[PDB]
């Protein structure tokens, strides 16, 4: 699955984009 | 869980933001 | 002209979108 | 000044972010 994350993607994931949610920027990670 | 969706959120969800990935815009739905 | 603004658009402007810049969200105002 | 551009920033500028408006993605160039 993919996840919007703060502060960063985790081990085993790659950043594929960005989420805008709750007034913050998130890494989009899969 | 929240989900990035095209074309729109499904009944029972609301749009709380936006995902940007693979050069495309997605609704962020929870 | 249009401007990316924090915290908000100003008098005489309308918000038409969002900017992502310097780790922050900005109102896109014209 | 910074500018939202399609297709890309012009020589002498760099891309520092992204604009979202009118349902479209733009390079944010300064
Ligand atoms: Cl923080
Ligand atoms: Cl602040």
């Amino acid at each position: 699955a993919c996840y919007c994350r703060i502060p960063a993607c985790i081990a085993g994931e790659r950043r594929y984009g960005t989420c805008i949610y709750q007034g913050r920027l998130w890494a989009f990670c899969c």
